[PDB]
């Protein structure tokens, strides 16, 4: 079929599975959240907490689905239908290395739900305690062994793909051991080989030799807030793509619809990026496409604390907070606008 509605499997949408309810988790996990002290506010701060009540959740927006559980199979079905609406073929699942049965259950539920809609799943490997290339190898082996035969497990030209958040916190001399074909614990040419996509943060002077010396297959930028880093400044994307092409690397710029995290970081207003009825998202997505990249990542499906979510949000005013909402747009606007941009992306692939 050639309907212009099909999923795109070079479009990766960052997905968070850390939400709970008192009932599916024993607590409205993540809907309740600590408020961060101001790093420039001095000692003795008592910033308090957001209790995750109906009235007061840890977001500047309010989900259409309410204070949902990421383990609720009925929520997961709805989320996969939202991915289908957005045409986002790959769910890039945040992975925290919790090593508990509830994590294992949730990952299985997500894979199963995704497969029903032909969605694929890859892992976004977060920075967990004592993360290093040896335990990262062991965890890559574990993920590929546990999930690699699941029909929803993502592969690109036969290889799994991992996004590695905060990769720059591990020295290239360590990465080389894992990612050079000659590295002492290499995954190259093994059953556990994968496309490893590192987080490009700062200037090319630093990031170019890092990516080469660490033997990453590519890089992404994550941040939805334009100008937060060099990498998340879209005017740099043409140049970053040129360098990627010259060096055989895969650039997967990250685009998002806005940013606001001031419920949890009241002092962080400088990072706010207003949605302007979709114009911010449009501008950022257009820059990614114009850069001529082969793949795009979306920050985020549902990072509600960041205010970067494309998941449907609704107007809500409670006794505790007046939430932002999608304004003149309907709750599903960012899903349907994602589908629009996926179509434009596919037209120039
Ligand atoms: C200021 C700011 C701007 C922006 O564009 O994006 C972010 C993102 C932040 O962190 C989110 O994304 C990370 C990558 O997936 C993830 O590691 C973060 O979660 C972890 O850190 C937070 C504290 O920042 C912690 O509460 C959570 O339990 C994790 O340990 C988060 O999802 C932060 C700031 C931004």
């Amino acid at each position: 079929n050639n309907l212009g509605t099909e999923l795109d499997y070079d479009t990766f949408c960052f997905y968070y599975d850390w939400y709970g309810s008192e009932a599916i988790d024993g607590q409205y996990r993540h809907w309740a959240h600590a408020i961060a002290p101001d790093p420039n506010g001095g000692s003795g701060q008592n910033p308090g907490t957001i209790p995750g009540t109906q009235e007061s959740i840890a977001s500047n927006f309010y989900p259409q689905l309410g204070r949902y559980s990421s383990s609720d199979p009925n929520i997961l079905t709805k989320h996969m239908d939202m991915f289908v609406m957005a045409r986002t073929g790959v769910l890039a699942l945040t992975w925290w290395n919790e090593q508990d049965e509830t994590e294992a259950k949730r990952i299985g539920l997500i894979l199963d739900a995704a497969d029903k809609k032909k969605i694929k799943v890859c892992f976004h490997l977060e920075p967990y305690p004592s993360r290093n290339v040896q335990n990262l190898r062991e965890n890559i082996v574990k993920l590929i062994t546990r999930y690699g035969n699941h029909p929803a497990f993502y592969r690109k030209d036969g290889k799994p793909l991992f996004f590695i958040y905060d990769s720059y916190l591990i020295e290239p001399s360590e990465w080389e051991k894992l990612l050079s074909p000659g590295g002492s614990i290499t995954i190259r040419n093994t059953a556990y080989d994968a496309l490893m996509i590192g987080l490009w943060t700062s200037s090319p002077t630093v990031q170019r030799p890092f990516i080469l010396n660490a033997h990453f297959d590519g890089f992404y930028t994550y941040f939805a807030a334009t100008g937060f880093t060099y990498g998340s400044t879209p005017t740099n994307w043409v140049s970053m793509q040129k360098w990627a092409k010259e060096n055989g690397k895969i650039f997967i710029p990250s685009v998002g619809p806005g940013y606001i995290d001031t419920r949890i970081r009241p002092w962080n207003g400088s990072v706010i990026r207003t949605r302007t009825d979709g114009q911010y998202y449009d501008a950022m997505y257009r820059k990614a496409i114009e850069a001529g990249v082969s793949a795009i990542s979306i920050t985020s499906f549902n990072q509600w604390h960041e205010g970067s979510q494309i998941e449907p949000a609704v107007p809500y005013t409670s006794s505790e907070f007046t939430y932002l909402d999608y304004e003149n747009r309907e709750p599903d606007y960012y899903l349907t606008r994602t589908a629009y941009w996926v179509g434009k992306f596919r037209e120039s692939k």
